[PDB]
């Protein structure tokens, strides 16, 4: 139909897939050339990324992520799969890497929690999630629901250069993200005090700083 | 008083020049301060990359390439020199490195052969003309004139060689080679079977693989 299932564009673009013959949120491409080009679509092409409601192969990857049906974006329902991805390479499916996913909260400009659990996850880890002020500089604020953030924000491990508490404190280079916060629990038990992990949000490579039982933030 | 002749800014930016008192394609800077910092300009300063319509001295580098007079960009008229480049360092001129250059088709929405000769050259070298990864093996196996490229080539999705991939995307869709194709000819006759020439496009270093009488591609 007119409205078809898609990922948040950057999920495919980080993967190398910038054009689509059918999906609206990407570059347009003629229906012929899609067979001779790496594209993102709902239909099967030899080199492509196939986005779909159902599963297609065993190597398909389910993503509990932000999504869009046609033009409008929608936030993720946390536990539930939003779409399966299937990376076709030379007319034969390939395994996708591991990655976390942005919830679609940035593009809807919503600063509210998805779950009750995530709300609990916020007050459990206040500094990282809710932010904190420390002598003319903002302390944490790693998430889109955090305070001291500006009215408007871009996308995917967003270095929102600016976090303010008016006439009091400010950090010039604060980094935030709209991923389901309790997805970070597995990385919050390092055997060392500090630990750095190479991760993917929306298939963009980025680091995750963690101090055990104190603070964390994703960082590009 | 003065015309505003200029290179495609990446040419100077790859050379490590970002400011200009006169030329509009760069970061502005006051003429007063032009003495005390490296600039790109049509005038001479103590430290400067001078651009001009004709040669200044023996060390001046003639460039047949895409250019711009003022704000507006022009495609290279192949055969003829577009501008001369003259690097000044502490008053004295310095020999610039050699380089290939981009023709300017990318930033004027063009997909055309500049010459009849270029159309011939692509016919003469079919393995740097059709395909993407089939005949050459860089990720961006694509001249800008290729049928196999998409009609649209926005900088945030495609990696113009000479420049970088724009925006936050991790992997580019491809890499567009927007450069007059017969200018590769000096590197097309190695004495060995394979050769990897260390070369420059717009003074940005890169490797050019050359399988003799077969194919070639920038990396």
């Amino acid at each position: 139909g007119s409205n078809k299932i898609s990922c948040l564009p950057r999920v495919a673009q980080n993967l190398g897939y910038h054009y689509s013959p059918d999906l609206p949120g990407f570059c347009p491409i003629p229906k012929e050339l899609a067979e001779h080009w790496p594209v993102v679509s709902n239909d099967r092409y030899p080199n492509c990324l196939q986005i779909t409601l159902q599963q297609v192969c065993e190597l398909s990857k389910p993503c509990s992520a932000g999504y869009m049906v046609g033009q409008s974006v929608f936030v993720q329902t946390p536990g539930v799969t939003s779409y399966w991805l299937t990376e076709w390479v030379d007319g034969k499916a390939r395994a996708l890497p591991d990655s976390l996913f942005s919830s679609g909260r940035f593009e809807t400009n919503s600063r509210a929690f998805l779950d009750e659990a995530e709300e609990k996850f916020a007050a459990a880890h206040p500094h990282a999630c809710l932010g904190e002020i420390n002598k003319s500089t903002v302390g944490g604020s790693a998430f889109i629901f955090s305070q001291y953030l500006p009215p408007l924000l871009p996308a995917d491990a967003v270095a929102l250069v600016g976090a303010s508490l008016a006439g009091k404190a400010a950090k010039a280079a604060c980094s935030v993200v709209d991923v389901y916060a309790p997805s970070f629990e597995p990385y919050l038990h390092p055997e060392t005090l500090s630990r750095v992990y190479k991760i993917m949000i929306d298939f963009k490579p980025c680091r995750l700083m963690v101090w055990r039982n104190a603070t964390f933030y994703v960082q590009e």
